[PDB]
């Protein structure tokens, strides 16, 4: 029984834009999972009424011991990411497996989701958001949050969980 | 200023089906909502690396009062919970509004879903389901579960009510 587990998600909170404009959900293997492919992973978020699928367009290793992964001049892999497309940032990799989509044993990515781009406006406070991080075979990250009704930073944690990033 | 909160969902396990077959939605008004119209509302599903939505089909009073909510026999508009469509019954009105599918201040309606129908299968166990529940206005009820290890009885409580 492999599977991917949700250890959280942080959104980006654009004040011109009057909400979270992008999303990162960090993913890890559930513990003894043998190696997942992610390469045909689809991600299913549900958000004002609507359900977007979203595909994987690439890897960068950019994200890997950064405090900023919001920032487009430093992960310039965010250009990649569209209204129909993830992308994934390396978190931990010690063997280097998700350089070829591959995620195993203690690793961690990020999922990189433009929200702008995706749902057309930056998600306003109070917003539910709902969704599955669906990997060919295995069983599924799920994501749930309500974002909060204040946005008082930049960098706003939206699922909590314990798993370092 | 408006919305709904799922306050609970429950699950009828078919053992001939492997699983889950019908599934119990229940959903109450945000306090200081404003009425709500559920005849243009979507249900949204996610199962098994599939989203699928359900439309609105009719209302029924047969739920009122039911002890087996499941009893297609006795609420003979299940028939109607299809691959596309989920049915409303009324679980507590005190103004007839759901009868014309407008839930308002204390009013439970219930969402009779045929998940077999949905997902082309019963729900095995330790799956993740994750949906919502959008009328044309006001915010959604959301739906998260995990079906159990082991289906133990027929009738399975999946989600709970959360403040
Ligand atoms: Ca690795
Ligand atoms: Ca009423």
């Amino acid at each position: 029984a492999s599977g991917l587990m949700c250890i959280g998600v942080t959104g980006h909170y654009d004040k011109t834009l009057g909400g979270i404009d992008k999303l990162a959900i960090y993913i890890t293997p559930n513990a003894g999972s043998a190696p997942i492919d992610l390469k045909n992973a689809k991600l299913f978020l549900i958000y004002d009424g609507e359900s977007h699928v979203l595909n994987y367009s690439t890897v960068t290793t950019a994200t890997l011991g950064a405090d900023d992964i919001f920032n487009s001049s430093a992960i310039t892999d965010w250009s990649l990411a569209d209204s129909s497309s993830y992308v994934v940032g390396v978190i931990q990799d010690a063997d280097g497996s998700l350089s070829n989509g591959v995620i195993n044993k203690g690793d961690i990515a990020v999922l990189l989701v433009n929200a702008n781009a995706v749902f057309n406006k930056a998600i306003p406070t109070r917003s539910e958001v709902s969704g599955q991080f669906q990997p060919e075979f295995g069983a599924p990250a799920v994501i749930q949050f309500t974002t909060p009704a204040a946005y008082t930073q930049t960098v706003i944690e939206l699922q909590h969980h314990h798993h370092h990033h």
